[PDB]
RNA sequence: CGACUCUCGGCAACGGAUAUCUCGGCUCUCGCAUCGAUGAAGAACGUAGCGAAAUGCGAUACCUGGUGUGAAUUGCAGAAUCCGUGAACCAUCGAGUCUUUGAACGCAAGUUGCGCCCGAGGGGCCGAGGGCACGCCUGCCUGGGCGUCACG
């Protein structure tokens, strides 16, 4: 398989994937993008964390009607995040994927981090609802594909 | 420096256009003349070692028989067959079978409902099997009426 981004150092270097994952594709941009270039660490203890409430993810774009908390105040000075917890569910599995990868190639999980994120729009299911009047309205999910590549360095 | 918005490029998505096809369609021309009370067309229900449909067939039920060809059928498995009266999800057709219906015909019908007659075969009982609609034609049998007569 092909991602949207080499590793550059492939031999130092271990990749996750999924498709089609039933989750929503804008809280997952979200949290994706929370973790650009986090070491791998750091990044579970982050995603465990809004797991738990503890740390907000902070919502930039796709962010029109989302509360304001205070545990988002760093790096998102206006109150504006969330804690999708299936959106950083789904994220954990992967990177402990990416992770278990590495192990098989010998690369120590120390001093891992994310060099590559992506969630991309999946095919969208088709589900229904009824409205007033007789009128039926698409009642619709909209799944992603994410991309994560770990890097020694 | 960053976030946001907009924009340019690379890669990845989404979507199914374009291109090349085609055991289908459409148009034209030709030949032939063959449905049914000997039960048609249509409808239902069944039928395979594994099948729901489509296709086929009818309790002989994806087939029996004859002829032809001549070694397969296959998705899986088991059987049969090979210098042979002999394989085939083969071709073809003269021999057969052909459930419930339907013009539908004992009477009905949102009913597998309600009758009558004959009868192999084992007085009476049990029978397998089969009959019993309407209109009409020729002949026939049994009849009706002083309608027209004849003789007693
Ligand atoms: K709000
Ligand atoms: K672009
Ligand atoms: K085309
Ligand atoms: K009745
Ligand atoms: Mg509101
Ligand atoms: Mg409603
Ligand atoms: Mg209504
Ligand atoms: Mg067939
Ligand atoms: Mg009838």
């Amino acid at each position: 398989v092909k991602y949207s981004t080499d590793p550059a150092n492939p031999t130092k270097s271990a990749k996750a994937m999924g498709r089609d994952l039933r989750v929503h594709f804008k809280n997952t941009r979200e949290t994706a993008f929370a973790l650009r270039k986090m070491s791998l660490n750091k990044a579970k203890r982050y995603l465990e964390d809004v797991l738990a409430h503890k740390q907000a993810i902070p919502f930039r774009r796709y962010c029109r009607g989302v509360g304001r908390t205070a545990q988002v105040k760093n790096r998102q000075p206006n109150g504006q995040g969330r804690w999708p917890a299936k959106s950083a569910k789904f994220v954990l599995d992967l990177l402990k994927n990416a992770e278990s990868n590495a192990e098989v190639k010998g690369l120590d999980v120390d001093a891992l981090y994310i060099s590559h994120i992506q969630v991309n729009q999946a095919q969208k299911q088709r589900r229904r609802t009824y409205r007033a009047h007789g009128r039926i309205n698409p009642y619709m999910s909209n799944p992603c594909h994410i991309e994560l590549i770990l890097s020694e360095k």
